[PDB]
């Protein structure tokens, strides 16, 4: 039938002493929800199952450790799988990963995509990290993500999901054409991922009314270039004095917002999704066979 | 001082035997009033000369040549160049090119920036061409650019127009993310052009109730990733029983919308335009050197 | 709780020939498929039970007749209520009603309000009756609403359904701010209604590519404004060589389209309804006894 | 002719100890480039001539009847009457208003037209006060509107500014639907004002990031359901380490937006304004003479 109903699981705060344990039973009430209205796949946040550490500066190595996950799912985290399983509802979860690889410890800012059955399908590293590297006095808060993670070494890959093929990206991913292009090349009919966007910006202030904005026009954009819809799930709120920018929502492939959060809080949402309906672009005006010119476009791989 | 005030001259509906010299008249016309609004640079339309005869099947060479031109400026459009020099506007200038190479007819949609002394600065050639290759009875109008021109040759090319970075795109152009960032990588700080864009696509029509909200989704989102100021120039209203779209505009690097308009005839609109505000992304969330990875896009360029 | 699920159930076109039956049948999918995703209840389209026949001009009033209902609901409609109490969901449908009182034949464009046990709690005529009386050559396609239909005479009620306190409107009224604020003075939390709104307005045809602007305008700003929830339901598609219009929608209080339709088929839409979020509004910058200052307003309601 | 260009002049921030006379070469800065852009009228913002001091909360009188003016130009302003008279370019002004009757002080939040030979053709006092009356101690900011101003008595009137009939709102006032009708319903062709508007509201903090969006939709409908033209003028930055919104705007009487501003400081926009759109919406959908209903809006206008 090739038809399918996605949800959207937005996160409010998650309290620097809030637990894991705490955070699932919250994950655990939306997949349910979600399950009760109809969906068979639900899209969470970046960085789920922590606060988000990256604001602050750590000198101590083992305390700034504590917010990343070594297994995946640990026991903690295992009870998430086992109801998705039980309901037959897949989900994509954002995460801190600490790997370590020939000697070294590597940091990244993780997502995986989980099938019907409870079984982990593909895996994304976070390729674009905003922010910077160094404590910056000037700023109200920190955004040291090219600190605390590297870019992420998996290129975006498209996986087949329970029959959908899906690409995901993550956080300020979702504002880069390339991003979305290569995955709409691989395929990708759902293209989704989760973020945490505070509505102040350090740097230039005078772009914090347009947050929703830029949000929202990164979404309806790479969606219809791509002829794929999308989905945005964000952790939102006043989590530890910072305020992080709602509005998460499910897109369709003519860019239109079908599903937009209207709470700070915990809260679900819908869309009914047919994955045909990203032929309307990709056979007819968005035809890349028929149109794309990539001889052109040689400049945008230069190194 | 990096300011500027930018115009965009938008048409109302060319007929089939309105001449050259009538539009002509025309383009004079909001020319001028767009100086005595203080504008140094006005865009116009695509195919500004003439009525969008690629919506007709042509069965006669020697009629088809009629609606181009064998060279810019002719006797009829020297005019607008004249007055252009005398009044210190530049502007960019879409028309029907026809080549003769060796004997063999070469045909673009083409486009040219002429400076405020009235020089042509830079051309371009429409490189994605929209539409059907051959003729289909079962539409009320065709869309035949694909026969009547060639995929332009000249790439995306970037040119210095009285002290502004200019890159230029025709058309359908404006919804292909790669033409916006190959010549936000040449470091474009206005990226315009124009176009003739029906609100009835005949092979697609569920989606004509979203041919604004297409057209300017494309421009603001082009605009925001690449921190360029943006402008797009349409013929509109109904010309030879086609409807075609309104809504010409100037768009801010961020992605505002900072100027539109509202009839469906030859109408004139301008902004403050301020270069270095192109600076507030470029140096900052999209600073490409700082935060592109290249190494992972190849699939964009790939043949 | 004060929680509830809308549900929207837009219809694709009512073919000319197409029986009450069949339409019916139409009905009861969408009522059945809302209720498996959660909803309690939902909004049907204006005239939901036939084509737009005020679309042309008629010389048999027997013909005519055929169009309105008599009693409600008849035989063929009554598997509707039946269904509704059955799974618990309530719904507002609308029809061309015909009522003989004091010897006139009184037409009216009717809709209802039935709750969740399939009883009728509320009754609303459309008050603000769009297009002619006289049939019009200029006009591609009639719309004779003022020469099928009396001006409503049961004003702006409010009705208690299932907990909730839901006002109606009908097509057109939805862009009169007045039918709005009236029913937001009674203490409306949920004002929904259908609509079959033509993509082509003879008059004034300028405005055509504006449609989907002013409509959803029209619901986002009665929203905000009298800090209720709204919903419109509306008859799509090509009916009868005349393009109807799209983009059902679900909205906030806050005036943020929660919900959207993307195709111009049967398509049902849901979103999770809080109605103590109306209190965001009303009792903060839209508390009326705090704000408004109706010894103003007067004019508003001279005769 | 019916024609005229409309210019708005928004404010960056106005610091507590900066002085009229600083403020003054700051408005005829912008006067003088609006008319050098072609504009006949120009549209200041909410109390333009201090810092907005309703954020304070006063403990001394003689404090707070500094930030009025008891006459009107005052040999500070006089200057911008005189200039406007020069170029012949009418504007509105706003200010704070302290009227000694009888010994007694009454104070308003006021607004007057200028015609272009610089004579008072009309005035205006806000008459829907926002905020609060009482100090409320967990606020960054008060918001005391209430305490400093009485709600005015000269109603919503609209006046003959050089052939163009214009009416006045105030902030707030463009979020209230009635304050627009009684304007549409005395013949206004533009309603114009200005306002501060403060992006982080302390006792609705989750309306944070829609202060733009609420702003914008406010005046689109308005104008489309009046079918007039608008304009509002913000004073907007940080002023006194509170940030005010910006995006002043020109708007068309279809609701569209024409002319908007980006930046966060003094900075004037334009737009061609063509008095007999009007009719477009006036004469047709919105044609009150044969649409409206009053006799069915009573309950707005009860006290």
């Amino acid at each position: 039938t090739r038809q399918m109903i996605l949800a959207v699981g937005q996160q409010g705060p998650i309290a620097r002493a809030e637990t894991r344990e705490q955070v699932v039973v919250r994950l655990l009430d939306m997949l349910t929800k979600a399950a009760s209205r109809g969906a068979n796949f639900i899209v969470f946040p970046e960085l789920a199952l922590t606060t988000f550490f990256p604001r602050w500066h750590f000198t101590d190595e083992a305390e700034l450790d504590s917010f990343y996950e070594t297994e995946m799912p640990g026991p903690v985290v295992r009870p998430l799988f086992e109801k998705a399983a039980e309901l037959g509802i897949g989900f994509n979860l954002g995460y801190a990963e600490l790997v370590v690889e020939g000697g070294v410890k590597r940091r990244f800012n993780t997502s995986i995509l989980v099938d019907k059955s409870g079984k982990i399908v593909g895996k994304y590293r976070k390729i674009h990290l905003p922010g910077h590297k160094e404590y910056e006095a000037y700023r109200p808060f920190q955004h040291l993500e090219k600190r605390y993670f590297e870019p992420g070494d998996l290129g975006f890959p498209v996986y087949d999901v329970d029959a959908a093929k899906m690409g995901m990206f993550i956080c300020n991913d979702r504002r880069w054409p390339e991003a979305w292009r290569v995955m709409g090349l691989r395929g990708a009919e759902i293209i989704c991922g989760g973020y945490n966007t505070p509505t102040h910006n350090p740097p230039v202030p005078q772009h914090d009314h347009l947050t929703s904005f830029h949000h929202l026009l990164s979404m309806q954009a790479g969606s219809y270039q791509n002829g794929a819809w999308s989905a945005a799930a964000g952790k939102v709120g006043m989590e530890e004095n910072c305020m992080l920018l709602g509005h998460s929502c499910i897109v369709a492939p003519t860019g239109e917002i079908v599903a937009l959060t209207t709470t700070l809080e915990d809260e679900v949402i819908t869309a009914a999704v047919d994955l045909d309906r990203c032929r309307e672009l990709r056979e007819h005006i968005f035809n890349f066979k028929q149109h794309r010119q990539p001889q052109h476009y040689g400049l945008i791989a230069e190194l």
